[PDB]
């Protein structure tokens, strides 16, 4: 029954939830690893042995949540689903418990802070798709509802779940919209540093480049083991912001912009034990990935250098924080262009305080809520705001998303 | 033989050192308390049948720190502890192992980011005090030395160790230096919310407070567990900085100042297993330690409501960031304000560069380096500075500085 406390209210929650808590974290009683990337619990063959136990613990959360909890239509369904993993040493979901299940995913996502929304979810079952144009129909489809003219609506698109393991389907890029990433004759990057690799996997089978900035990568879409295809998403589709300052009319001359709608889809949705290797889910933009990691990072677009210059900054000095001066004022213009064009977006202080009231409720109606504060805090003048000053108990709760290994690192080609 | 890795420059570092670690942390396997402020297992009575093992551990390092690991030397004074803890059930440090027992434990501060100085730390011998006008010498002689006209040098003094715990010697203040918080009628606070219960425990043993802003508080030293007594240090003795800034001529008329010298005085040194608890230490500030806690905090200074109206900023829209905008100009004004005075300062980007750099060394000449991410990054641009791309491992080894209880709830008054 431990105990949690804001430094800056005097609150005090109390976190039972975590007793319900089964996968591990990577901490022991003698070393912490809270600030390692991606432990060895974060990522992801499973057999029918372990598979009812965890299709029982699904079953009994998801019926206790209807308020049926054990009654006949729990008991025939823990027994169906027995018989069914006797037949096929597997099993499949309900639409009703499909959509239960992807949205704890969510909810349970510690590393999440826009977790306020976790119910207003939008669940596309994608799950009778069978070819990778039929993946990229439903993607698009995905892309169409969810940016909804720039009045963003959260939604996430669940193919079929993997069987063998060789008959997986998968989503090769790490975000449905990313920018292309190019290297340069003098070893510098043009466009994002970060897709470099799979700009270059796009082009090898087959991608023409228009090798500029901010050029929309193709879709790469395997379906059931097949080599992955190409597909480009259409242009109407891509909603895109040009950032502007309301300040600097120099902002515009900085010839920046980016896609309003942020789309993980590399990562895996483990509900009752199955695995479901694409689902790629989608909500709106916190300012400060833009403005602060995408835009600043030293690895990324790292654009601290130009922004400064055309500010006039005492560049001399590392403490004239010239480097903190200018990335305020990259994500006052990420936000004000957004938001001139009716697109979603929220500011990092919003966001926080959000959480915390989030917090709020979990602790009082589900006895807890997992987070990470070295996630949820965010990039940027992270003491004045709230979530700074909140303790917060990490754990790992199911139905839950997952990090799996790239699939050209394990995708037997041909 | 862990690895944790940078996510910026892909430099990996291999831990063996928290093979070594002892203590616990709070976390296990199935939750992480990384966030947590004060633990269980970072607070701080001892018997004799624990104390051997704790004195040979810490022995057997020290000599193997000479490099003379288990010569005659190390194995007489081995030998010659076990008889002093048979006779009195304790033991006394040489003056060698009080320096090399007290640098090791800054050291070993997973939560300091200014450790690359740790083999540049000067020990004060104050073991032979007996009363709280010792004491308060003792500190002035410390604050003297370390402040050196502005030139900061890093010390510690070292009061008698514990003994029966009935004979505690005991610093109240929790700095040597610290501003004055008084409520008001409205209930308001004048001077430094912080310290207002401490303010009143003064006044209560008699302080008259000059009922202001940045009244510099008097000391209460308790020595050998009598009830503690009130000095004021000489004011001479305390140096000040004004901040200004280096645009705004209006920043003068914010009026506000701050001392130069950060002098922890309320934790418990663990050497050997024997017990400090009374070894106030000093070094120079991080800028962001008083501009953005110190002055922005919600319940500390709150100042981030006046700067931004004197920079006339749209104050109605959370999203206009203006709070971020004061942040980076407040805290260019106390670098400026303390470089133009001589008085030693650190940005938070040189600051976190040499802790990488330190780290580099520890890993290499020491085979780890404990390292608390949660704290170690600055709480403002977190991820424009080079810790917030590195993954640390957080665990606790020994000597050490640890959390103690405040006296005045354990003190059997008189
Ligand atoms: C609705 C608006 C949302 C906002 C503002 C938001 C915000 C964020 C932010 C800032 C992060 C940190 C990631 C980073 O810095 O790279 C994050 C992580 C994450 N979010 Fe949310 N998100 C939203 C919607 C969603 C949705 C719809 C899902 C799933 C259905 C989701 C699940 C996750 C997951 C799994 C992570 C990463 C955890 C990890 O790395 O293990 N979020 N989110
Ligand atoms: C030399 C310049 C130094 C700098 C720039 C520095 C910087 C810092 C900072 C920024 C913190 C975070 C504390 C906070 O935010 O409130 C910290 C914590 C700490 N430092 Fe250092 N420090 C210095 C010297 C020292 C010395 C001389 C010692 C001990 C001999 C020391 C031991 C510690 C400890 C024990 C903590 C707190 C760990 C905890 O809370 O458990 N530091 N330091
Ligand atoms: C729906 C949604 C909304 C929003 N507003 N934002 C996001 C971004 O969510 C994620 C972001 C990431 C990034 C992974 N991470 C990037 C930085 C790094 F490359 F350095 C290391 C890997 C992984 C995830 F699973 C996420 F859900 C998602
Ligand atoms: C020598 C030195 C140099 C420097 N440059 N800085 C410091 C500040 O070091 C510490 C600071 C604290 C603060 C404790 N913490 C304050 C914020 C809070 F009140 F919210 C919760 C408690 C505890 C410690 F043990 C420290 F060594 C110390
Ligand atoms: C080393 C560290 O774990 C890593 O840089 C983390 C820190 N916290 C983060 N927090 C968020 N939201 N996103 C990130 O990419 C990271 N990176
Ligand atoms: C809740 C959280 O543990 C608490 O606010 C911590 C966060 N990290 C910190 N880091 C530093 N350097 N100083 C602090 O006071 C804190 N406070
Ligand atoms: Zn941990």
């Amino acid at each position: 029954f431990l105990k949690v406390k804001n430094w800056e209210t005097d609150v005090v929650l109390t976190d039972t939830l975590h007793l319900k808590s089964t996968l591990e974290t990577g901490c022991t009683e003698h070393i912490c690893m809270g600030s390692i990337m991606l432990p060895s619990q974060h990522t992801r063959v499973a057999t029918k042995d372990q598979l009812f136990p965890l299709a029982k613990e699904f079953l009994d959360q998801y019926y206790s949540s209807i308020k049926r909890f054990g009654s006949k239509a729990h008991m025939d369904r823990l027994e169906e689903v027995n018989k069914e993993i006797e037949s096929t040493s597997t099993y499949q979901l309900k639409d009703t418990e499909l959509i239960y299940g992807a949205k704890h995913a969510w909810r349970n996502a510690s590393r999440c802070v826009g977790r306020i929304q976790w119910s207003k979810l939008q669940v596309f079952d994608a799950r009778d798709c069978t070819t990778a144009h039929g993946m990229f129909n439903y993607i698009c489809n995905h892309v169409k509802y969810a940016t909804n003219k720039g009045n963003l609506r959260s939604a996430i698109t669940i193919f079929p779940q993997r069987t063998d393991g060789k008959h997986d389907f998968r989503v090769w890029n790490s975000q449905l919209i990313r920018y292309a990433g190019y290297k340069q004759p003098d070893g510098s990057t043009l466009g994002d540093p970060a897709n470099v690799q799979f700009t270059e996997i796009c082009i090898q089978q087959g991608w023409k480049a228009p090798r500029g900035r901010f050029d929309v990568l193709p879709l790469l879409l395997q379906a059931n083991g097949n080599d992955p295809e190409l597909f480009q998403i259409p242009p109407e589709l891509v909603l895109e912001v040009p950032i502007r300052h309301p300040k600097f009319d120099w902002f515009k001359d900085l010839g920046l912009k980016w896609y309003g709608l942020p789309a993980v889809s590399n990562m895996l949705l483990e509900i009752g034990g199955l695995e479901f290797s694409a689902c790629p889910f989608s909500g709106w933009y916190m300012g400060t990935e833009i403005g602060v990691r995408d835009y600043c990072d030293n690895s990324r677009y790292n654009i601290l250098e130009e922004v400064a210059k055309k500010m006039d900054l005492d560049m001399r000095k590392t403490s004239s924080l010239w480097k903190d001066q200018a990335l305020v004022e990259i994500n006052i213009a990420v936000l004000y262009s957004f938001q001139s064009d009716k697109v979603t977006i929220v500011d990092h202080h919003s966001a926080t305080e959000s959480f915390i009231k989030h917090m709020e409720n979990e602790y009082r109606c589900r006895g807890g809520c997992p987070a990470d504060w070295v996630w949820i805090v965010p990039p940027m003048s992270g003491s004045i705001t709230p979530v700074f000053h909140q303790e917060m108990l990490n754990y790992r709760l199911t139905p839950s998303f997952e990090y799996q290994p790239d699939p050209w690192n394990t995708h037997v080609w041909k």
